């Protein structure tokens, strides 16, 4: 589908739904029916106000742990369920925050490619450095008209270099979208690592351990005796709960935060990615215009013999050069800021030729 | 000793380095002495002399194509600085960050430190474990026993535990000064300025040019809009101190976020492993009470035949603990009463 983050939101899909398939399946010792058993809760004051006799007691004691080891389990497995509503609520919402922030970062880099659109930037450079350069009088308008040309014929040899901006700006596009999905298939992995609370509940334990020994208690005041004493406990705080809650709650919070910065992260790795290569390009267009003003000057001075046409043609192999050679750096890719001067221009092309 | 030793060196090497090779800033004294660069205003009342006003227009842009130079390196060495200063600032706050993480690491262990967890587990579960007085004695003795067994039987799980910690806080300071020196490159590889700079280049013209004017009114003229030019230019540092400002700021924020969520990435790599572990000890704990009570409630044997009984299963159980862990978390699992049962009876066999 169209959204960016598509494969993270599939992936999240299909984990909740097969973890909550693991949840209704059966595994070894759980019982063939858990018990549903209709008689109401007493508070431990109730159950001591209605034990007039060491029998009656008794009966009480042992249904009411009965029915409280039923409402703890029954808790116990909501929470497990909620660990995966949780994950559902937390990562779609981050999903969802990212992806808006990625479709920002997207129109962000497709701003950087204006001033390279049909290499528009050379006319405006060269405008600029038209007005600023000094010439005798007599040699302007010559150099207008041979500047003209020659610029234009740059503009129409320099495809390659708009080609660029518009592959690099393409591969942080995908830079971003690829980087922020692994981000969020990893964290949405070790999100469900964490799932499954704990298994074993102390004080279920002691009352299956209390209700195996009920035949060996001689005395039925003892029985009653640890009987209560579980009621006590099986009302407080479940502590492998808490401890289970507690760290679950951590994992997919912490998971959650390091997330929500992830779609920042990426865009500001994409902008600054970008900072070197428009920063070269930008530079290397204002050189240009630079060098080809200097060479049509220098040619208007040292050969007026030979037509506009011929000192023109004669700079159209340079201005190939030139543009071959900023490309070739640009396509590197180094991240070193390169910047050239004249003078390195001049031998780059009093080579080739 | 620092942890991001190294990322603070190459910070003040790299620095050092780049500040070698900028010019300094103020003139030392002349041999024939005032400042020597004189205002757009003063030139012009030079103007009614043309060769005189020539002299001097030429003078004064070659003046100030070299103080502009000046300034292009006065604009680096306060770049340099702003490096610094966020830079030294960011790694400081990283470096807190992970000695933090050192003792949070440390924080985890100690529970398997002689496997002591399992002695405080015990005590809990004993405490808490219903059993008729008659009997209560024969589960003390037999409980005691095998638990101290069990911490006995389980010390190359203790220390694979120690050594994943212990693997896990050099692989914190090996990421995060990573990303500081990755970002230090950055705001380096991405200082200076161009080679071709527009005025010089213009200048360099000019005096290329300068026997051809014929008329040298026109030269004069010419010179005089250069320098205006050259005058905006030194006007013009302040923005592109502040542009590189913003420049270093990101890279900091972005250095910061990233050893930031490194380092949070590992701590979070081992909790869940930590999670299970304790989690893993507890079910222990409750198999061997069960068992006890299960071979005493019901079957005429000993406290030592009983407690010989167990032994095998002890470590079983842990050695299964062990094996997984290693395996690594995929392969880690919460643990039922009946899967150690389970367990315990498909190895024996």
């Amino acid at each position: 589908k169209d959204m960016a983050l598509q494969h993270a939101v599939d992936l999240l899909e299909k984990m909740l739904a097969d973890e909550e398939k693991k949840l209704t399946e059966f595994n070894l010792g759980d019982p063939l029916f858990e018990s549903a058993n209709d008689d109401p809760i007493k508070t431990l004051e109730e159950i001591i106000q209605e034990g007039d006799d060491v029998v009656g007691a008794h009966q009480l004691v042992v249904t009411q742990i009965k029915l409280r080891v039923q409402r703890n389990r029954r808790l116990a497995d909501e929470i497990i369920r909620e660990q995966l509503t949780d994950i559902r609520k937390v990562f779609s919402d981050k999903f969802e925050k990212l992806e808006q922030g990625i479709q920002n970062s997207y129109l962000l880099l497709d701003k950087l490619k204006t001033p390279f659109q049909d290499m528009r930037c050379l006319f405006e450079v060269a405008n600029e450095q038209f007005n600023d350069t000094p010439v005798p009088p007599q040699y302007k308008e010559k150099f207008m008209v041979c500047l003209k040309q020659i610029v234009q014929y740059a503009v129409n040899s320099s495809s390659k270099l708009e080609k660029f901006v518009m592959l690099k700006i393409k591969t942080k596009k995908d830079d971003i979208k690829d980087r922020v999905t692994y981000t969020c298939m990893k964290y949405l992995l070790m999100a469900m690592q964490g799932t499954g609370g704990p298994k074993a509940i102390n004080n279920e334990e002691h009352a299956k351990l209390f209700f195996k020994q009920l035949s060996n208690y001689d005395d039925l005041t003892d029985a009653n005796h640890d009987g209560l004493e579980l009621i006590k406990k099986l009302d407080k705080e479940q502590k492998e709960v808490a401890f289970h809650v507690n760290n679950f709650t951590h994992l997919v919070t912490t998971l959650g935060m390091a997330l929500y910065k992830e779609g920042h992260q990426k865009n500001d790795e994409a902008m600054l990615g970008m900072h070197t290569p428009i920063t070269m390009l930008s530079d290397q267009v204002r050189v240009l215009i630079l060098y080809l003003i200097d060479e049509i000057v220098h040619a208007i001075h040292t050969n007026s013999n030979q037509s506009n046409d011929e000192l023109i043609d004669g700079l159209k192999p340079k201005v190939r050069i030139v543009i071959n050679e900023f490309h070739a750096t640009l396509m590197m890719g180094i991240d070193k800021m390169k910047f050239y001067s004249l003078n390195e221009l001049r031998e780059i092309v009093n080579d080739k030729i």
